[PDB]
């Protein structure tokens, strides 16, 4: 089943296995989005240091992005799927607050973050590119947590392995 993805940016590529039998739909989103090419030449716009990082918007404010279902898809969230380690990949909403509230917009951890659980959709984690992502996590914000130079997502692929 899961399959990988890896999203490739101007630092570097970092590859996820996507929790597929458990959310299919976040999934479905991600890579119909990653495949109309929606996500090239994107910024991750929110950089926080042991926090997340976070990108998806097309826009590149954090207020825009919308989903193939429509500007909302429902939640897939569930006790095994945890904030338990480094490198989850979630979907951006404003808190299961406002449930259901999925678009395009989607988050990277920098560790453990218990207080996230239930709250976010988690649908993959990291699996490779670990030195990507400690590079990004050390790329200074302003105080707004914007990168001063730009990150970029240059594509997201479907992966297969040789």
């Amino acid at each position: 089943y899961f399959q990988g993805v890896r999203i490739i940016t101007n630092y570097g590529d970092l590859k996820f296995e996507l929790f597929c039998s458990q959310c299919p739909k976040a999934c479905k989103n991600f890579l119909a989005l990653s495949a109309s090419g929606y996500y090239k030449n994107t910024i991750f716009h929110k950089n926080i240091k042991g926090f997340i990082i976070q990108g998806g918007d097309p826009t590149g404010t954090g207020k825009g992005g919308e989903s193939i279902y429509g500007r909302y898809f429902d939640d897939e969230i569930y006790p095994e799927l945890k904030y338990d380690r480094r490198g989850i990949l979630s979907m951006a909403s404003k808190g299961a607050k406002k449930p259901n509230t999925n678009g395009s917009q989607f988050f990277i951890t920098y560790s453990s973050l218990p207080q996230l659980n239930g709250e976010y959709v988690i649908f993959g984690k990291l699996i490779d590119g670990f030195e990507t992502l400690n590079t990004l996590e050390n790329c200074p914000s302003d105080k707004s947590h914007k990168p001063i130079d730009e990150i970029i997502i240059k594509d997201i692929v479907i992966h297969s392995n040789p």
